């Protein structure tokens, strides 16, 4: 309800787990299904009725994005394979940043998430399909409001329209991640000036996660 530390915690990682399922596609061709589960399922799992909901209701879901944000927060260099995954997280908070301020904008992207029900009928959500739909809604409603997010990794599994479609898709949902960020709380400023409250946060949520350690 009032702005609490939990609630921003968990919304700042599931734009890291929107990162790091980028960077396990870019170099790999695929990445941690459960998560990539997850995080496109926050983009169509309408009427959320809690922060943890977005993300199906149990902190477990986001163990991928927690982790990603303690690195994203703390690990410094400007380099190596981590600062990819930082460089994504802050390119998804410009575009969100962009996307809600621009007239209209919001309302074009909720029609368009909405739509997918003409797909959703005969095709799942981790379908080929879905998949090439939602990178659509990406590529046609937010990328053009800045300059491309920069995707690296191995250059010749990126040549796949299929390995592309996942990417623009996993970041469709680190921009939907954003939106929520900034309903509850959080923002430029507060991130600056709460990165070990956040951590901590983060911390004690794995921790809960992992009683037998």
């Amino acid at each position: 309800g009032a702005k609490n530390y939990y609630d921003i915690t968990l919304a700042l990682a599931g734009i890291c787990q929107s990162a790091r399922l980028v960077q396990q596609l870019a170099h790999q061709g695929h990445c941690d299904a459960d998560a990539l589960h997850v995080s496109l399922n926050s983009i169509i799992d309408m009427n959320p009725s809690s922060t943890l909901a977005v993300f199906g209701g149990s902190e477990a879901n986001l163990r991928v994005g927690l982790e990603t944000l303690l690195g994203v927060l703390n690990a410094s260099s400007r380099q190596g394979l981590n600062a990819e995954l930082t460089r994504y997280t802050l390119s998804l908070m410009v575009l969100e940043r962009k996307l809600s301020s621009a007239k209209g904008a919001l309302d074009t992207l909720g029609n368009r998430i909405n739509g997918l029900q003409r797909q959703l009928e005969h095709f799942d959500l981790q379908s080929e399909t879905l998949m090439s739909a939602m990178a659509a809604i990406y590529v046609d409603v937010i990328s053009p409001l800045g300059p491309r997010i920069q995707v690296t990794g191995s250059p010749a599994v990126l040549q796949s329209p299929q390995v592309q479609a996942k990417v623009r898709a996993t970041l469709l949902a680190g921009i939907r991640a954003a939106v929520l960020w900034h309903q509850v709380g959080g923002g430029r400023l507060q991130l600056m000036f709460s990165r070990n409250r956040l951590t901590t946060q983060a911390k004690q949520i794995l921790a809960h996660l992992t009683p037998e350690l």
